[PDB]
């Protein structure tokens, strides 16, 4: 099963962004995702479920041989773009790997629907979720970018509401400082071919509309993070994000949280949309998958 | 059987580091140190071989039963104290848990011998363990505090001077900037009864005595960390020295080193010591070997 070389494949990514319309319309710029990220493989015998949470929409995804386990999955792209539909290349594998039901949630987006709508729907399907579960012990939290800071924002929020903690959070390059100013926004910049660092300022301008960016809700590396969930974290190198992860890690960890961060070598931002072309991407899921199911009981 | 409630551990440590006395001759400490690390126990059944690398008085430590991997270890102490007998307590548990044999290196402590002295030291040690051990793919470095700076700068200085590298590097709360500067320092410093924050600044000077604080082979931190092996991060969340394991990542991450970094919640600094009290450390201990001796292959 043929794999590029990590470096070849960021040179192709080197390309795409080189090559990239400067001012894509957003709607235009959303349907190129939908389009594209089609041709990407699903796993195998994931069936699709077109569903709600809480009276969100959400994508189900199961093998015929689910044990109880459940994921609440939260995709990425900025806040402004990304839909559960883009992302079932990374989801499908999550739910077969663990034999789990992942629910892939479709939250409000910007700029339509500023800070507060999607953490606010988070927040409303975890609740559906732990009726439909049973028991938070059997729930992962877990997404990547954008969704990677939901995964935390919308927790924080949950145990404010009173809400019982799942029973574990999995971030992929968590988008979690919308400042944009720690040490790797400008000493990786360069080597970011997919995060969007000259814009990043504008892309999250979208969802913080009024707001203060330091707000722990849209930045919760400057939250109380005390009494959230055992979390995981997978970054790649070649990240203008490296240090959001770090410094969640960072933070989390001195407010008493369980901490697991591993960085991998010549990975782009959310790499893990690319075991096609990369095996670090499926070592990634693999091992993402065995903690999922670990401390699923 | 028994252990304590992680908080109150820490207070059994608060309650140490307020009646300890306020400037302690260094051989005292030193001496203290030894009487008092002679208590903790040691692995059942790892035999204690009083040996040499290189020139450098080493105790060597295994089973019988143990496989050919080979882990050189460097203990911590602030450069300026700490030696094979008082990590007794930690090394046993390694050789033991990883069916290897561990070399406990003897390198010089500062102020008699400042920097580069324990750097010269490690390598020549590791150097003359090449031959030994007939191969770099059967070696993992270790280390403690110190042990954990050294155990970088080493492998840094190893590169440099053209010798192969390890199958990977281990480091237990990791003292790797000199500087003391970092947000941990500041912020946790009244959490930490063990790193000894307000004396670690003068202690330290030392090490460095007249030397730049940011010099690679002292704050790794600061170096070009490209080519490195693969390296497995624990450390504690009571930590002044916090930001130096998620900045080591941070950097390690960058220059395209594979970093795992644990954090754990309530533990003090180089827990692993502590099996004894905190369950914790068992743990730490029982996911280190398994992460060693799965790099053995």
């Amino acid at each position: 099963d043929t794999k590029m070389d990590p470096r070849d494949f960021l040179q192709l990514l080197k390309i795409n962004a080189e090559k990239a319309e400067k001012n894509l319309p957003l709607d235009q710029k959303r349907a190129g995702m939908e389009a594209l990220c089609e041709r990407f493989p699903r796993a195998e015998g994931v069936e699709l479920t077109l569903t709600d949470l809480g009276g969100v929409p959400c994508i189900r995804q199961a093998t015929d041989g689910a044990g109880a386990a459940h994921i609440l999955y939260f995709h990425g792209g900025g806040y402004i773009s990304g839909s559960p539909s883009t992302h079932l290349v990374l989801t499908t594998q999550l739910a077969k790997q663990s034999s789990a039901t992942l629910w892939s949630l479709d939250y409000r987006l910007a700029p339509e629907n500023p800070f507060p709508a999607a953490v606010d729907d988070c927040v409303a399907a975890y609740r559906a979720l732990l009726k439909t579960a049973g028991s938070a012990d059997r729930i992962i939290i877990a997404g990547d970018s954008a969704g990677g800071g939901l995964t935390t924002a919308s927790m924080l929020k949950a145990k404010e509401d009173g809400l019982p903690m799942p029973a574990g959070l999995v971030m992929l390059s968590p988008f979690v400082d919308l400042t944009l100013s720690r040490w790797s926004n400008s000493n990786l910049a360069d080597r970011d071919f997919l995060a969007e660092p000259d814009t990043l300022g504008e892309m999250s301008e979208l969802y913080v509309g009024g707001e203060d960016r330091k707000n722990p809700l849209i930045s919760p590396v400057y939250a109380d993070l005390s009494g959230l969930p055992e979390m995981l974290i997978h970054v790649g190198s070649e990240e203008a994000l490296l240090s959001d992860s770090t410094t969640l890690a960072e933070r989390a960890g001195a407010a008493g949280v369980s901490v697991e961060l591993k960085i991998w070598p010549d990975m782009p931002h959310v790499f893990q949309m690319y075991g096609k072309f990369v095996n670090a991407a499926d070592i990634s899921i693999k091992e993402i998958c065995h903690w999922i199911s670990a401390r699923i009981s």
